[PDB]
């Protein structure tokens, strides 16, 4: 909403740069001049011919002279206003984009926290492009529009005082978004499905949801009818003033020319000049819009460009000592993060260490480990206390030494997209390659300097060969050895690696910690095997200090805790309208109408100029009043036939609309789970190319059916009448014609390629600071940039060329045709009428790829009907079920990442009422049996059995009714608790007396009383946000409802509260009664009371028994009871 100055927009103004826009501005106001210029000859020649009618041949010369220079200088005009100011944009842009990169680099690490980084990748594309296309173009077409107006209005004054003062005193005639309502709970309904699909899935909701979402199309296609009849009104009365001002405008001309006062000329000319202002100012809003935005996003992107950080990267301050010790002490630290300062993470921290003293930090999870590392990075400024590096303040210490001084691991490592060389080469700028051998060496990842394919030149990262965790570790670790550090800082450095990674790792860490001083962070004794002393961080606070014999001896408690897209053909775009035979017949034939009208009202313009040099008052007052009622009727008629097409493709086009939405959510819930899982398939990206879409297929649809109609008949009526009217019309008009298409004719992967590399520098911006190497990234910047400036520039060159060619056309076409007609009437094939109804008619009167895409986007969608059909109603429904399920020999690997086998030759039983737990590692993949057992996917090999029966064979409505499902994130919906809960049950009208009935089993009753009277609150979540164990506990309720014979229990112990634990457990064991029940979860809790165990590790069942019998048998389960 805050938006700056229009003159501080151009700040970034150099001398350069300050010529090219003082030569954009007054060369667009030569081109507005010489419009209403045109405007004046245009007078002189009609008068001229007026007088012939009653010496032309030098005059024509004289005019067509002066045509040919006016074309000559609005060519030059308009290349050098185009070029010079794009040139300007380009200039400014680049500034701009490098100065935004170097704050955005300089920013400190704190600013980072409190924006977000996709936040700050939009702005650095969208906001500069806007400021580029805004400012360079806009304002040059702004300033060419605003000195046409001008020039125009300066004639009107000098030709008619009383005819602008008419015009004045008409002016008051002329000064007498709820389908985004529609669509917004249209888009909330599809929200809702969409982004909470599995629960709909997982209670067969669809019918439901179509049902809602048909009722919400049918409100959104009423306010979309409505608000097409009211804008396609609103530019018919438009249309209709224009035309009622031809007539009174002439009618006034009838009585000066009754006056003898203003000749036809004079009267054509201050008209025609009023007219083109009316219009230029019609055209000048949407580009003042523009601007408006331009500068809104200018002063976004200018708080950010306008700063400086407390703690400068670039300080040239601070002292450079030589000489380090290697000392590290704090003393009465107290911080808490500025991201959130309410809380407290560090109060009073007092701990030293000297050089080559090997210090480790243990502790709580989130205790303020990572706080200190993050300071002694100069990442935040502590609000009290003295961080002292050789008795050396690091205030008072340059922060590029101090980072250059220091290598840093992280606990995540990451690898900039790019090859391998500087990814290890960011060590130092320069390098020589013995020291890269020696570091390779040294990292234990030579094995893999030639077991990788090809040489020191692979393609690591996203894009490239995806590494491993191992090889990561060890290139991150071979980055940060070649600066040669002297303090290591280690944080959390053994994770996400395999058991050998682990011993390979902490040898590397162990190699290189000789010699050098370290504050490692780690959770597991082998970085402690050599530590000296050990910090215990405990509760954001040190406890003491000493080896593993002291701390053994004083409470070694922590030790005790961890002892162990075809383009479709157009008739088949037009075949989903076909129903609509007779709108789309009417459509064309208004169209028709319009380019029947208007070379007509071309032909009476032509006879009223022809009959006004008639030197006889009644004859031209009759025809004047004539014509002028001539002119209002076919305006009016023009009026009526359009808005008739406006209605008539509105309601078409809406109902094209409804019936594409609804079918393409017919298919989105027909179609199976597994097609959401591809990166493409986003909620909110579907539900985008839902609206934007239709939109587009209708647009494409109904306006080119229109468009080309009325295109076509307009051309066809110019060409009979053009030859009816003698020869050499049709051959001048179509000599005229190509440049019409040239007229509405009117490198960005490069841009997308330096975004990539942004948001590789911005993301990992921790990372990318730790090395000192900003300067680096924004050199890699420069480079990519280089080349999109370059392109930029010639295509604003074609642009700007192809814009003077057009408008040079224009003008030297008016001009030869007048010439070589002034030959045919000196010869006589045709009389001056004939010339000038083919100069006027003619040379004044006269998206669909995306919409064809879209199309084709919308017709793939709606044939794709997967393997795994949800909606399907074929098959078999089981009398009663027995309670059975039977895995076989089940191989899977994920539809979305069929590159890692999850589940190889998985077997499992269960019978009746037969309490089978699931438990095993996290993240192996437990709850893909349960996406197979709600039928979720398809198992290439192996077979899923109920009963007896096979999935395969049976309905999949049947499967989803008689089953539950608890999901880990329960979410509701927006409306009543009595819909939320009665979602439970579809297939059956809901009663409200069971409906309580079954939900006082979740104990639930009471809190519901706690709101608005009614107790199925209306609101459910809109302002009164419960907390989570109760949102658990009614989607517990809603899968208790239908008192489904096998409960399927997705992670309810995990994101639960300890407050919720015991009313979500008794909750669950009255649904686990009597009934067979399948639970995964990471909490003994429910295992206590359980039949049967069974666990897993990637992706097989290793054990099964019991609780006291695995215990008893000293299994894979006894190992992990941890």
């Amino acid at each position: 909403l805050p938006m700056v100055g229009p003159l501080a927009l151009f700040r970034f103004a150099d001398g350069k740069d300050i010529v090219l826009i003082f030569m954009g501005t007054v060369m667009s106001v030569a081109h507005g001049a010489v419009l209403p210029l045109m405007c004046i000859v245009f007078g002189d020649m009609t008068d001229s011919f007026i007088k012939d009618s009653m010496t032309l041949q030098e005059d024509m010369q004289s005019f067509a002279i002066y045509y040919s220079i006016m074309g000559f200088v609005v060519l030059v005009a308009a290349y050098m206003q185009v070029s010079f100011w794009a040139l300007a944009a380009g200039r400014q842009v680049r500034r701009i984009r490098k100065l935004f990169f170097h704050r955005i680099m300089q920013q400190d690490i704190g600013w980072f926290d409190v924006n977000e980084t996709g936040e700050l990748n939009t702005r650095l594309t969208d906001d500069v492009y806007k400021i580029q296309e805004g400012i360079g173009d806009k304002v040059g077409m702004l300033i060419q529009a605003f000195s046409t107006f001008i020039t125009s209005f300066i004639i009107g004054f000098v030709k008619g005082w009383k005819l602008t003062l008419v015009i004045l005193a008409v002016s008051p005639a002329l000064g007498i978004a709820k389908e985004q309502t529609a669509y917004a709970k249209a888009g909330a309904v599809a929200e809702e499905v969409l982004s909470a699909i599995r629960t709909v899935f997982a209670f067969s909701g669809q019918d439901r949801e179509i049902k809602r979402y048909h009722k919400n199309l049918e409100d959104a296609k009423n306010m979309g009818i409505k608000k097409a009849i009211s804008a396609n009104i609103a530019m018919g009365f438009t249309f209709l003033m224009i035309y009622l001002s031809y007539a009174l405008a002439f009618w006034y001309g009838s009585i000066l020319i009754m006056s003898k006062e203003y000749t036809i000329g004079t009267v054509l000319t201050v008209f025609f000049v009023v007219l083109i202002g009316a219009f230029t100012m019609g055209q000048t809003s949407p580009n003042i819009q523009s601007f408006a935005s331009a500068r809104g996003a200018a002063h976004k992107v200018y708080s950010i460009i306008d700063n400086q950080p407390c703690i400068d990267s670039y300080s040239d301050a601070g002292f450079k000592p030589d000489s380090i010790k290697g000392n590290i002490e704090f003393r009465n630290i107290h911080f808490n993060y500025p991201s959130r300062p309410d809380v407290k993470i560090l109060n009073n921290m007092s701990l030293s260490v000297k050089s080559g003293q090997t210090i480790a930090l243990v502790g709580s999870s989130g205790c303020g480990k990572s706080t200190t590392i993050q300071l002694l990075q100069r990442f935040y400024d502590p609000q009290e206390g003295s961080v002292s590096i050789d008795t050396h303040d690091i205030r008072s210490l340059n922060v590029r030494y101090l980072r250059e001084m220091i290598g840093v691991v992280s606990q995540e490592p990451i690898l900039f997209a790019t090859t391998i060389a500087e990814n290890i080469k960011y060590g130092r700028p320069d390098v020589t390659q013995q020291e890269i051998e020696q570091a390779a060496k040294e990292a234990n990842a030579y094995d893999f300097i030639m077991n990788l394919p090809d040489k020191f030149e692979t393609l690591v990262g996203d894009r490239g060969t995806q590494m491993s965790g191992g090889q990561k570790q060890r290139i991150a670790i071979a980055r940060a050895l070649v600066r040669n550090p002297k303090i290591l800082l280690l944080d959390e450095a053994t994770s996400a690696l395999d058991a050998e990674s682990e011993t390979i790792v902490q040898a590397a860490l162990d190699k290189v910690r000789l010699g050098r001083t370290t504050i490692v962070v780690a959770h597991r004794l082998s970085t402690i095997r050599n530590a000296d002393v050990i910090a215990g961080f405990h509760k954001g606070d040190v406890i003491e200090l000493g080896t593993h014999s002291q701390l053994m001896e004083k409470q070694g408690v922590y030790y005790t805790l961890v002892t162990m897209v075809p383009p479709v053909s157009f008739l088949k775009v037009m075949r989903l309208n076909l129903s609509e035979w007779p709108y789309m017949a009417l459509g064309t034939f208004c169209a028709i109408i319009n380019g029947m009208m208007q070379p007509l009202f071309a032909v009476i313009f032509s006879k009223i100029i022809a009959v006004f040099a008639e030197p006889n008052q009644e004859i031209v007052r009759q025809k004047s009043e004539f014509f002028s009622l001539m002119f209002a009727a076919i305006g009016g008629v023009t009026f009526v036939t359009m808005f008739l097409q406006g209605f008539c493709f509105g309601k078409s086009g809406e109902l094209l609309t409804l019936k594409l939405r609804l079918g393409a959510f017919k298919s989105m819930m027909r179609q199976d789970l597994g097609w959401f899982d591809n990166p493409k398939n986003s909620v909110g990206a579907l539900t985008t190319r839902l609206a934007t879409d239709a939109a587009q297929v209708q647009g494409a649809t109904g306006v080119r059916m229109a468009t080309l109609a009325q295109n076509i008949a307009n051309l066809g009526t110019s060409i009979i009448i053009s030859f009816v009217y003698g020869w050499e019309l049709t051959l001048l008009i179509l000599s005229v014609v190509p440049i019409m298409a040239v007229a509405g004719s009117v490198d960005k992967k490069e841009l997308e390629k330096a975004g990539k590399i942004a948001t590789e520098a911005i993301e990992n911006i921790r990372t990318v600071a730790s090395l000192t190497r900003e300067p680096k990234f924004e050199s890699l910047y420069q480079e990519n940039l280089h080349v999109p400036y370059k392109n930029s520039q010639k295509k604003a060159h074609v642009y700007g060329f192809t814009f003077s060619f057009s408008q040079a056309m224009i003008y030297f076409a008016y001009a030869g045709c007048f010439r070589f007609g002034a030959w045919l009437i000196k010869e006589g094939r045709m009389d001056a009428e004939g010339v000038y109804l083919v100069i006027s008619a003619v040379l004044f009167g006269a998206n669909y790829a995306k919409a064809k895409m879209s199309a084709s986007h919308l017709m793939m969608l709606m044939n794709r009907e997967p393997a795994i059909d949800n909606l399907s109603e074929e098959g078999q429904s089981p009398d009663k079920f027995d309670g059975n399920v039977r895995f076989e020999g089940v191989k899977f690997n994920y539809p979305s990442r069929p590159e890692v086998p999850i589940l190889r030759g998985l077997n499992l039983k269960v019978s009746k009422g037969e309490t089978l737990a699931l438990v095993g590692s996290s993240g192996c993949g437990k709850s893909t049996t349960i996406q197979l057992l709600e039928r979720f996917y398809d198992p290439m090999h192996g077979k899923v059995e109920l009963d007896g029966i096979s999935a395969k064979q049976l309905n999949i409505h049947w499967l989803r009714s008689q089953i539950g499902i608890v999901s880990q994130e329960p979410v509701l919906f927006d409306c009543t608790l009595a819909e939320n809960i009665a979602y439970g049950d579809n297939s059956r009208t809901v009663t409200l007396e069971e409906i309580q009935a079954a939900a006082k089993a979740a104990n639930i009753h009471s809190f519901i009383e706690n709101l608005p009277q009614g107790y199925d609150t209306q609101a459910g979540d809109k302002g009164t946000q419960l907390s989570g164990g109760q949102k658990q506990r009614i989607a517990i309720a809603r899968a208790i409802l239908r008192n489904p014979k096998l409960l399927l229990l997705d992670e309810a112990t995990s994101a639960l509260d300890t407050e919720s634990e015991k009313v979500v457990q008794e909750a669950l064991d009255q649904a686990s009664r009597g009934r067979t029940c399948i639970v995964v979860a990471h909490r003994l809790s429910t295992i206590q009371n359980a039949d049967r165990i069974a666990v897993f590790q990637a992706g097989v069942v290793v054990e099964q028994g019991t609780h006291q019998q695995l215990l008893a048998k000293k299994g894979i389960y006894s190992m992990l009871v941890n």
